[PDB]
């Protein structure tokens, strides 16, 4: 069986339990933690993709009112967001199940841009979500695994310091 777990869970969840932050810029700012994924079952011979994108986790605005996160009243439709290619992809199962796949190198973005940094809207909640492609054999497969541990609001500049001090703490 398919077995996909999140490395470092345990600090993933002191920043869930703040309410976790990560920032956009036009350029693209890369992700503190990083998103990295412990795999187990794959194929080693096989050929994948690993792929990564964010779920808008619900249809909301929210904003940092006196000391606490709180969503608007006003639901808007989020369009799913572009998908990040790991440029270690294509390859085989052994590469992918030797070490945590890491998503060092995604930026995240509040603005259209040539492509590769991926374009999220400042002030919604998104939680991470990946999908294992098997490509190259003559059946295609996809299996798609969500980070609840992961869930973060997008901002321009961090509203928690206790957010801000614990990216330092642990970056
Ligand atoms: C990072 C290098 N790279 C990989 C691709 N495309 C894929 O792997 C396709 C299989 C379905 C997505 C394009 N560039």
């Amino acid at each position: 069986e398919l077995r996909v777990g999140l490395e470092e869970s345990e600090l993933w969840l002191r920043f869930k339990e703040l309410t976790n932050e990560m920032i956009v810029t036009k350029n693209g700012r890369r992700m503190f933690p990083v998103l990295k994924v412990n795999v187990s079952g794959l194929d080693p011979n096989a050929m994948y993709s690993f792929l990564l994108d964010f779920v808008a986790a619900d249809n909301h605005r929210w904003k940092y009112v006196n000391g606490e996160w709180v969503p608007g009243g006003k639901p808007e439709p989020q369009a799913p967001s572009c998908v990040y290619i790991h440029p270690d992809s294509p390859n085989f199962g052994a590469h992918w199940m030797k070490a945590p796949v890491s998503f060092s190198k995604v930026k995240l973005t509040n603005k259209l841009n040539g492509g590769g940094q991926i374009m999220l809207n400042s002030l919604h909640k998104y939680e991470p979500r990946i999908h294992i492609v098997r490509v190259g054999g003559p059946q295609r497969m996809i299996t798609s695994h969500c980070f609840p541990e992961t869930q973060f609001i997008a901002v321009t500049a961090y509203q928690n310091e206790e957010i801000t001090a614990l990216k330092i703490k642990y970056n």
